[PDB]
């Protein structure tokens, strides 16, 4: 319950919902004119925030210190307004908690939320046939178009969802140094 009232106001106050040329997302601003996508989500030279064309004046796909794949873009808009700054709810590691909530925001799955449960730092992961570090893992069906999806507890803002199959989902930890 209180995971739930806690996403339904981040949702409302820093998501959105966004189209590349491979997909929707639900997107997450972090601070100033900063968001984060799925690596997957590819943002070209614009995307379309809540129907309206956007700029994005750049774009960072974060690997680790070994190269190794994070499925994070980190996307600069060019916006005059500036997303509330989050970074206080976003860890320095790795968070596990006993009760999450997925929050997705987009035209297939409108401000939906599911239980998702324990979360566990699953840590390696070839995901999509790309070794891949820092996943979150928590038991729940989840589905194509929820990537982009906001893992959150109360007061804490985990990861976003990247990935999954059968009855298994995986987050990629959306750590504060990310943001400096
Ligand atoms: C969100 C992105 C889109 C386009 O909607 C999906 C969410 C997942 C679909 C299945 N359930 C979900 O929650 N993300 C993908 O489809 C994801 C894409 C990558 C990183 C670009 N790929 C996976 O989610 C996932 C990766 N592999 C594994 O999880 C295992 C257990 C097999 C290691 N699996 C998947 O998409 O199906 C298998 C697969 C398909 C294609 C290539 C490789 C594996």
């Amino acid at each position: 319950g209180p995971a739930f009232e806690f996403a339904v106001a981040m949702m409302k106050r820093n998501s959105s919902t966004v189209k590349t040329e491979y997909g929707e997302f639900t997107m997450l601003g972090i601070y100033d004119r900063w968001a984060v996508l799925p690596r997957h989500a590819k943002p070209g030279p614009t995307i379309l925030m809540n129907d309206q064309e956007v700029g994005v004046l750049d774009a960072k796909e974060l690997v680790d210190k070994d190269g190794t794949n994070l499925e994070l873009t980190l996307l600069k808009l060019n916006r005059n307004e500036k997303f509330r700054d989050i970074r206080g709810f976003l860890a320095k590691e790795e968070v596990e908690v006993n009760e999450a909530v997925l929050a997705i925001n987009t035209s297939k799955f409108p401000n939906m939320y599911i239980p998702v449960g324990q979360v566990t730092e699953y840590g390696f992961l070839n995901l999509g046939g790309t070794p891949t570090k820092r996943m979150l893992m928590y038991n729940f069906p989840t589905r194509a178009g929820q990537c982009g999806g906001v893992l959150m507890s109360t007061g804490k803002v985990l990861g976003i969802h990247v990935g999954g199959n059968g009855h298994q989902g995986f987050s990629a930890a959306l750590l504060k140094h990310y943001f400096n």
